[PDB]
């Protein structure tokens, strides 16, 4: 949400807590970066990051993208685990 | 010009004509085209 992302702590406050309190720390994705049009000089300066999450931290996302950027499947593009749309029976006695 | 290029004279005039009267045409050049952005989805009909 490039219009919409913050920039919640800076590296100099998570070392000074009480080892005991939770941040909430906003992640930016940019993976499906459009390819600019061929027209646009290329940049010359970066963009830095420090933080970087240790572990996983992706068991919510069921899709991400619905974009084309060629026309057909973003090389980078998640659909859903077949293991959430899954409609079995059930046992007629306790639902479940 | 894309945004100032007029069409001035189709062509059902030019057969009309006393044969020695110069017209005046308006050519219209797009060979240098970027390549858009790899974002839009390709056009569905082109232009005569």
């Amino acid at each position: 949400d490039v219009r919409q992302f913050m920039n919640t702590t800076k590296a100099e406050t998570l070392l000074i807590s009480n080892k005991s309190i939770v941040h909430e720390i906003m992640f930016f994705d940019n993976a499906l970066q459009p390819k600019m049009s061929s027209d646009t000089l290329a940049l010359s300066e970066a963009v830095y990051r420090t933080i970087w999450n240790s572990s996983i931290i992706t068991q919510r996302i069921s899709a991400r993208g619905l974009m084309n950027l060629e026309d057909a499947r973003p090389p980078e593009a998640k659909i859903s685990h077949q293991s959430e749309l899954d409609m079995g029976k059930i046992d007629e006695t306790s639902g479940e």
